[PDB]
């Protein structure tokens, strides 16, 4: 119902190539919720390096692009980043990685806040392909 | 049921980043047809200059993803490329574009072999986006 | 006589790194044509993939760069696209490709305005190297 | 007073360019410890879009640049990967990021062994600038 | 005493990926000297061609890293390059060579002035890697 | 009459992407001179960092070019180098560039062999381009 295409995603998230991992947002709730999509394709510049030979997307890539998608999450429901502000990733607990991530996966992942506490937030995220748990980790991130 | 994932497409296609346009295959019947998916990711490197502020994939690309679809029917059909030998693109006809595809679709490409013709093979070829076309076009490819 | 260099065309096209692929007008003539140098080398990034050991310029890249030309020609006789818009390419018929262009190679580019048809107008292109003709096509393109 | 350079590594891990996050290793005790190198330079590909105007080496690849140096111990310690086996990224678990590393930094990463456990092997790591700590985290990777 | 980090870097000098190759000022004295780093790291593009299997940082990339800081000095001690001016690079005397610089070196580089003559301004530079000498040149740089 | 194109290229010298910058010889004389051509292009890699706005051909890199062309001329003359065998630049004199190489500028180099020395060999190169000359350097190449 709530979908946000990549233009309105490049208005709310600082990140720019090759660091922006959010290519849709397929529905939200501010304050609550947000999936989004990641599309895995070959034609991307770390398939070169991860690996020569077998192309796996980095797990370390999956947790940033959860980060990105609980960004734009706290950018809708609590306003904009202002010029020079950064959304800061603070820590992480509990990631795990099921199976690896391969080109042409259409990854969908869901954030969901949890809480504020100190100046961090905290969320959980989940990353599924073709419906099935591929990695789910715990982020804290903050606004300086 | 037959189904080629990017390392299978690896060693049928010569080519690599960042020009390798088809991220699996779905299905195909030898001498017949190929369904392949090429997904559209922000993360790839010509949405940089095309165009800045207004990704759009370029409509070339969609005619070289598909012709390197038909080259991967071509090689499991009539068998695979002889070391330097080359997939050549010869001609287009009647390629029509009919809107963007942009990051976040996966871009769903139909091939179907039409004939062999002056030492020419001819396809055609079909994309789709979310069920609707967004481009198809007759290709001619050779070998040499 | 009228010529352009990049920044005059940076200024012109929207496109950039890593899909401008005009590096010089030579000459034009508002509404008739337009004859534009597209500088071949091995430095640039598509070569990488297209193929390992053996280099060869993308067909699909010729069309573009001609259908660039046709922008250039249409944004100097008709006036500059505005903030937002874009120079879409809707269609082609009858691209060929007669050998391949290679690293070395300065492939010169004429298009030639034809006429304007439903909101979309239609163009020739033809490409040389070394005074013979490695690809022509027709080429519809739209405002939007 | 055992070092390696980066020939060497390149020998160890099958990471390439632009996902090979250690320059250099200081010293290492096989099946104990290992303190690696990486130099972070503005002229690293990330940075470009990890933020336009305010470089920032994202905490994620701390992660992978640690992991890579487990890598490289597990490799010393236990045996070679042979072709096709790979080093992969299992969990972490407490990852902080303490503050920004930054162009001109040079991050000097500490990684010890703590045990093996389910088909897995468990370590810490600890990543220092200026002999100030800027990221802790336990990593688990395993064999396949 | 006088450090400049990589946002002031930025707004002295036009340069910009792939082609800015100073990370950091360590000191200077304006009109005088200026020490500045260039951090090496495997994860610098031109070391994919340079060469597979055996990194080596060009020779022609440390004459730029030190013209570079020359135009730091320059502006910091004459005045900011106003837009659309440039720090041309008018000639090199004595460019020495001594050993390659690899991954994880860490280049110090120390240019001082020494006379404007013609429109041109002369200076010298001397690169250091773990205190040893690896380049030493003379420099002409102009304003346009 | 003794022209290489660029597969001759790539067998004869070990750089690769994106630091190959020959494209073609247009002639030779073992032991005396070379011709070379570098095609300047707006799609080259360092043409975003150098500068934006302004693409302007870094003197270092027809330093780079010329010295490559000596290369070429070496191992045709005397020998291709052995695996793991380097060609280094080991100094330069009297580097002068007379004006800005830019897109579309095919850049025409000369090699002449001078002589062997302290295990060094000395090359004199001049770069042309629409036959006027932009640059001219006195480089010593080795082999190690």
């Amino acid at each position: 119902t709530h979908t946000l295409h990549i233009e309105e995603i490049l208005d709310l998230l600082p990140h720019r190539f090759p660091f922006l991992l959010v290519d849709r947002v397929l529905d939200f709730e501010e304050g609550k919720f947000l999936r989004a999509v990641k599309n895995v394709s070959f034609n991307e510049p770390f398939f070169q390096g991860h690996f020569p030979g077998k192309p796996i997307f980095p797990g370390v890539l999956i947790l940033e692009a959860m980060a990105q998608a609980t960004g734009i999450l706290a950018f809708k429901s609590r306003g904009k980043l202002e010029p020079g502000e950064l959304y800061y990733f603070a820590g992480i607990d509990e990631a795990r990685f099921k199976r690896p991530v391969v080109p042409g996966d259409q990854m969908i992942m869901e954030v969901e806040f949890v809480k504020e506490r100190r100046g961090l937030t905290r969320f959980t995220g989940v990353a599924k392909v073709d419906g099935e748990i591929v990695c789910t980790a715990t982020m804290m991130c903050a606004r300086s």
